[PDB]
DNA sequence: CTATAGGGCGAATTGGGTACCG
DNA sequence: CGGTACCCAATTCGCCCTATAG
């Protein structure tokens, strides 16, 4: 029975639903007391979801209400349970004093809490990262943005065409989308979760130029060289708007942006990338992955940063040279380094915090933690005669000062809310030790009392005890509230027992109660000024996280290269691979038969490699170990071979295992080149047999001879064996299966050539067929290559 | 520790150590309160399995005795834990009363639980038969006997050699399977579950040839013609004495036995029947089975039944033809039929445990409720004008005495333990009766004197109650507990009470407990004599659950005719199977979309079909659509088809997909004949495309130049397309799927010939490659074709 | 005696109670 | 003033646990 103009509702009503007008289309906790209360449809979905009864707040007014509620101090599950479900969902505060304000409090959107923006650790997978990103469409082409609100990292590209979208969405795997009503393909959109449609005006050049200036403080973007690509700044404006509106405050940390440039990495198309198995396997699980064996780091970060490194291979070799002798530097103190890295904890995702200024003081004992490590990686480090590890020792810093001033302003182990206090140490104001002496006071007084109320009254039933709603008191039994003095005032009323109160407790409460306010406001006060006294150094502190989780890949890579006796590959300028004792990594890692090694050749000429051989062969698993090996080649670690040569690489494709076959395979011999390494596992085996032929027979020809890629070329076809023979380039290659007696063996061994009879004719023989069809068979395999 | 003689231990391990070296290579069931304590080497393997934790028993002897130990009444647990393992265990109970053995009373082996004689319901997967059975190999042949403990149904064979010792292992699967020491062949026998070892002496024929007779009460096994085949009794002899053994008792409903005829059935062989996923799927689950969409039996007997129809395919045309008259007879009343059939319960089972003196009374319930449903049905079925019915209508009788003997002697729904009692009902035993009342006088005497001594002491938390193991007690509460009076003995220290008796509460005690056990071994004296009642007749109650059961079957067929539009098929004489409209069961009731339907040819002239066309084109569905058919052809049943014509079969050979591919083929091409129905799928896939060709090309030429079996070769090979002008018999039939623009369409039709273009060229120019590389297919599928 | 197995001893807690509140 | 935020308290349920005598 509902009526609902602007002046039917009653005040507190007014003031929500032109709140709520403001966010129409999403969700808003609005605070109320001790509960952040839905109403009408919010609560129809909060009851379906956060599975919270739907009630109905009373009608005073006359028009139903429906309402749902959840306690502020769990707020933080029902986020996590929404943010899973990707929902969006504004949070709204009390922002005066209820007593003071004589209509409604005056409530203000603290935050939106989006799947792109959430910065609470409850919320967050500790070993990946969480993007939030934008995208646009111009008639050329499009203007992707990222920001890792988590870390600062602001990225920005424009990708060429559709395909390339779809290869940087899957790379990012953007938790939340951003995108613009006039965005033509819908395909590439639809399905992606967290999806949000904006308004045209927010994709505007000219407000971008300013607000991306605005932000950085530099007059010109020529300072990061962006100036040059208008389409991606225009979603960087709204991402940096969507963010800023989504937090309400300034993001100092976001000092900077940077162009992710095609060029300067290896370019994975996302159907590659599902194969490869790099961080997510085929089944989505995280088992059999190249991570987990390449991974034994102690801190999260650090594994972050390896997964964006697998992600983006970088080309330049100046890089890669600089990591490698690090690496090898470090490879005999790993034993000492490894240890103190890992009580460093999650800096990166705590400077944030910090410069949110929603850092909480749990984080601040990590920060002092690091800070106190620092000495002794200085001391292990000075030692090592590299030039860049004296680098990476200097980026990291002293900031001991600070430590000194966290050591003298927090307390050991502190508690996780700052609304009780005792986080601040004693020492650093002289007046919070006063205002805390007062209630160190408690202890004594209360229970002196005790007994001194219990000697003159003579009533041994006296107990001295605070209530929350009826303060300070004391207790006299029920079998004693008789004989209790006329100077105790009744208070409460209990079954067994009779609460009075004094004057002088009184006294005592409001003294008690009045400093525990002063005490805890001048505590939040101080807490404020901690952000003020650190916000300062925040670039180095970024630079100090961004040195000491690049140190502890590097210190990995040197664990890992030690214990699996891994060996440093050298760049070659000519694009080519040349591998000796090959071991692929997964598999060696995970068998208790020993992984045969083989080696591989691919060069201006060995690009071409046919592979024949039985199923159950692995005639896959050799190919998995080229691939993998150039993508560890060029993310700068060691490789398991004795030693690896790698050529520089654009862009590596593969198809593991009809419709979905041809549609990555056109997409291959319309985007590869001279630097590219194609890997095809299984091709032209649609169905007839004599299709499937003119298929795989002329991908590979048109392979290698304009595209001039590598390939590792898996197939069944017997008859894709005379290449060699017609195309240069090519060469067979088998992996044989041997037969002694009746049992087959797998020896997974990479050697040359291939087998006309195949080990079937053997295996008619075991669990024989009769000898007339066994012979019928040698009769038709004969007739069939001699014809040939 | 201690010297381990016989003297050194205590008396109670004497016994067990003499009881144990009965059964030494078998676990023991040791009854010591409910645990039933297990001890030494069988302590170790219990804690392993069941998980209970290993202890050590007190070392009376001297020496420390491992040991450990389940609850009586929790045993079924266990036992099911261990039958999964395939673990044999004995059941030892303290038969004598203490007096019967001066020291340890006297404790005997009551039953031997075997994975092939669990008759217990809870440890039978209600619509799964189990099995037991032992194999002897003799110079000659193989004896293999079976015995289905849990119906009487006793059966034997003696299978030519190896291949055919697999087939019948797999179709019985054997939960438990028993062998002889001289066993040759060793790799059948090893994998099996419950795998049994047995001394030479028990495969003796002279004692077999008298143990059979004196079991069936026939003077000469001529009665079931099993006389002249020694080498199969041998294992029945050993098999009847296993049972014997493990039963501890006579076995009466085994009244026959009879010889599995080769002749007599379609021999299908083990890999085939995985293949058809006749009960059980590829993946090993119970879904997208024929049994599922076949199966929707009123009682779990008649699915059994079905399995078994199923599992042994009958080749007489006589009982065919019986069968279809009686479903058409029926499926006008199908509607009045399927209610009444529910409420009969699991009859065979039933009757078994009856037959072992093991039956519960929740079983007993179903006999007599099945009793009451008789003369309903034999009222319907009057109505019903075929010969058969009305056989079948004879063959339930009426049993009415009987029932009237259950209504008099049973509760309407009773409890499931004869432990407790309250199942006789009352009027039957008036004794019982009389014991009953004082049972019945508990009710009114307990709260009477609640009420009384409550009236008397003055005490109100006065609470009269009983504890099992303190008797009957009066509860007085601990605020109260000193008013109680002199006369008031303390029972038992409760926490928050106190518990009290009196000579008169202990005289009501021990005269109801008295009474209680009175009426109970009354219950039990009475519950014996129901069988001694029904034994009699229980030949002709094994013949109404081989009707009852058997009718199910004739309904349930009837309701999925009428439902799905099953018609009968004819039999003819010549082996060849026409089929018009054919729709394939399973996947018509998977599918969404409407399966199209396909008639099919097969004759002694069109024996072969090979099966083309494109993937996920169904080129595997329409072959298994024809063996379901010829399969419920011979099992009697109405098929999915406006019309079959049915030729009889001796086999159906079935290969669905190397080394597991060439073992069935080979066998195959052995023990094939002009009788058999072949259906090679994907035969050919060598994995060396030549090879493969070499093996398919002359396995189908074998199968229609000498075997002459029916086939419909399902192969991706276009080459095995030019059969038909080289061989006689052969017929392409291909299964198309359009291409209409951008569109690929799933036709699943059947019509002549194949495609020389595939639906692969045209899927080429969707998702295009560059149109050279589709140019330069056209180029090679018109080369390849063309050569040919 | 030496084991388990029903009995002893807490122990969390959830559906009401109880004001209450701008 | 119509739900609603806060407040229990006597349990049913979970976890021990401690006996003595053929
Ligand atoms: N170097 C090796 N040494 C020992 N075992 C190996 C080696 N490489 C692989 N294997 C094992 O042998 C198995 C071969 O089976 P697999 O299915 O991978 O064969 P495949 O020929 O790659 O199959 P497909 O032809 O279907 O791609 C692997 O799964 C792995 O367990
Ligand atoms: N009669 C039908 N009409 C329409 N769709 C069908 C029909 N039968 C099956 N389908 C659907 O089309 C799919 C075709 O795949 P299916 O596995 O049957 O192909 P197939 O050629 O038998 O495969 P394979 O050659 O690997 O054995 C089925 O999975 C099902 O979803």
């Amino acid at each position: 029975s509902a009526i609902e103009n602007f002046d039917a509702h009653t005040p507190m009503m007014q003031q929500y639903l032109r709140l709520k007008a403001q966010h129409p289309e999403i969700l808003l906790f609005y605070r109320m007391g001790d509960f952040y209360e839905l109403f009408y449809d919010d609560a129809k979905r909060a009851s379906q979801l956060l599975d919270i009864s739907l009630t109905k707040r009373g009608a005073s007014a006359g028009e139903p209400i429906p309402m749902a509620g959840i306690p502020y101090h769990a707020v933080e599950n029902y986020l996590a349970k929404l943010v899973n479900q990707g929902e969006s969902v504004a949070i709204c505060e009390q922002i005066g004093d209820p007593a003071t304000s004589k209509g409604p409090v005056e409530r203000k959107v603290v935050r939106i809490v989006t799947p792109g923006t959430i910065s609470d650790e409850a919320l967050l997978q500790e070993r990946q990262d969480n993007l939030l990103a934008a995208i646009w469409q111009d008639s050329k082409g499009f203007g992707y943005a990222t920001l890792d609100i988590s870390s600062g990292r602001f990225r920005l590209s424009e990708p060429a065409d559709r395909e390339t979208m779809a290869a940087e969405l899957q790379r990012t795997n953007p938790a939340e989308l951003l995108y613009a009503e006039d965005f033509a393909e819908m395909s590439l959109i639809e399905g992606r979760r967290g999806l949000r449609r904006r308004p045209l005006w927010e994709f505007e050049i000219d407000t971008a130029r300013q607000q991306l200036n605005l932000q950085f403080g530099t007059r010109d973007l020529v300072g990061f060289g962006v100036e040059n690509a208008p389409r991606g700044l225009c979603a960087a404006g709204c991402l940096l708007q969507y963010a800023k509106d989504t937090q309400r405050t300034t993001l100092p940390h976001i000092r900077s942006i940077t162009m992710e440039r095609e060029q300067d990495s290896i370019i994975m198309d996302a159907a590659t990338r599902r194969n490869l198995e790099i961080t997510q396997n085929l089944a989505g699980g995280a088992e059999n992955t190249l991570a987990s064996v390449l991974d034994c780091t102690v801190t999260p970060m650090g594994s972050r940063m390896l997964k964006r490194w697998l992600h983006m291979p970088v080309r330049d070799t100046r890089v890669l040279l600089e990591r490698q002798q690090t690496i090898g530097a470090l490879q005999d103190f790993t034993a000492g380094l490894q240890p103190v890295l890992r009580q460093v904890g999650d800096l990166e995702r705590i400077l944030a915090r910090l410069a949110l200024r929603t850092a909480r003081p749990r984080d601040l004992a990590r920060m002092r933690h690091a800070f106190q490590q620092l000495p002794e990686l200085r001391a292990q480090l000075e030692t090592v005669d590299s030039a860049p590890v004296q680098a990476l020792r200097e980026k990291m810093g002293e900031f001991a000062e600070l430590r000194d001033l966290l050591e003298r302003a927090i307390i050991d182990t502190p508690p996780v809310l700052v609304r009780d206090g005792g986080v601040i140490a004693s020492g650093y104001n002289e007046e919070l030790d006063e205002w805390r002496a007062l209630a160190d006071g408690a202890t004594d007084y209360l229970e002196r009392l005790e007994v001194r109320e219990r000697e003159r009254t003579g009533l041994d039933t006296l107990k001295v005890g605070f209530n929350a709603v009826h303060g300070y008191y004391i207790q006299i039994s029920r079998g004693q509230s008789h004989l209790a003095p006329i100077n105790y005032m009744r208070r409460q009323t209990l079954k067994n027992a009779e609460r009075y109160i004094i004057p002088e407790l009184k006294e005592y409460e409001d003294k008690v109660l009045t400093s525990k306010g002063k005490a805890l406001a001048l505590e939040k006060q101080l807490y404020e000024e901690l952000f003020d006294l650190l916000l300062p150094h925040l670039e180095a502190l970024q630079q100090s996280a961004s040195a000491l989780a690049e140190l502890d890949v590097l210190v990995n890579l040197a664990e890992r290269a030690y214990t699996l006796n891994y060996t440093c590959p050298t760049f070659i300028d000519k694009p080519g691979i040349r591998i000796t004792e090959g071991r692929h990594p997964v598999v060696e890692q995970v068998l208790n038969e020993p992984f045969i090694a083989n080696p591989l050749n691919l060069s201006p000429q060995r690009r071409m490699l046919i592979i024949t051989g039985p199923n159950m062969g692995g005639k896959s698993t050799y190919m998995r170990q080229t691939a993998l090996i150039a993508l560890m080649a060029y993310i700068g670690s060691y490789v398991p071979a004795q030693k690896v040569e790698i050529g520089p690489i654009d862009r590596i494709f593969t198809r593991v295992g009809f419709m979905v076959e041809m549609t990555e395979t056109a997409n291959i011999l319309h985007n590869a080149t001279e630097y590219s390494l194609v890997l095809m596992d299984e091709i032209g085996r649609g169905t007839s047999t004599y299709d499937g032929l003119s298929l795989a027979w002329a991908c590979a020809e048109n392979l290698a001879n304009k595209i001039k890629a590598l390939t590792l070329f898996a197939t069944h076809y017997f008859e894709l064996t005379q290449l060699p023979e017609k195309m240069e380039g090519v060469a067979n290659v088998h992996l044989d299966a041997l037969e002694h007696g009746d049992t087959i063996a797998f020896m997974h061994s990479v050697q040359d050539g291939a087998a006309s009879k195949s080990y079937g004719l053997a295996v008619a023989a075991l669990a024989g067929v009769p000898k007339e069809v066994i012979k019928r068979a040698r009769q038709k395999l004969r007739e069939l290559e001699s014809i040939s």
